[PDB]
């Protein structure tokens, strides 16, 4: 219902009887009760909730010379340099984006992580299981976008929501 966020005339806040619990209670109907009561006037309904607790998101990780671990499946020992490591995800966005290079196929093919086994595709995952920067990006695209270069503990991730 409403998005109660004040509290209009009648309700006042009351503490419990020599006691330490507040509560709210209205004079105009002698309500008395947790939780605020209305939202000033009184018709409200601007609220919203829900969303999925779930995601389904595609990722590219290109190590690079500060990686804490530069090596993986794809090279043994990672140095990708500033313009490297961006020149690689960069690259992968315009192709992407264009529509030539296929994000699935193309995350497997430079997918410096264990991710090419789903060729970046991490799958539905929930709010707070990855990487903070990840899942905020994430969670922050839209249906069908792709973030820029990500740099986090490996290196320069980017991702693509899927659904």
């Amino acid at each position: 219902m409403a998005d109660e966020e004040k509290l209009p005339p009648g309700w006042e806040k009351r503490m419990s009887r020599s006691s330490g619990r507040v509560y709210y209670f209205n004079h105009i109907t002698n309500a008395s009760q947790w939780e605020r009561p209305s939202g000033n006037s009184s018709s409200g309904g601007k609220n919203g909730q829900g969303e999925p607790a779930r995601v389904r998101c595609s990722h590219l990780l290109v190590k690079h010379s500060q990686s804490r671990r530069p090596s993986s499946w794809r090279q043994e020992k990672i140095t990708r340099t500033k313009e490297e490591a961006l020149e690689l995800i960069n690259g992968y966005i315009q192709k992407i984006k264009s529509g030539e290079e296929d994000f699935e196929s193309l995350a497997s093919q430079f997918s410096d992580c264990s991710s090419a086994k789903a060729r970046g595709d991490l799958g539905a995952f929930s709010r707070g299981q990855m990487q903070k920067p990840f899942e905020d990006a994430s969670f922050a695209l839209r249906t069908g976008e792709m973030s820029g270069p990500v740099f986090t503990d490996s290196g320069i991730h980017i991702i693509l929501r899927t659904e």
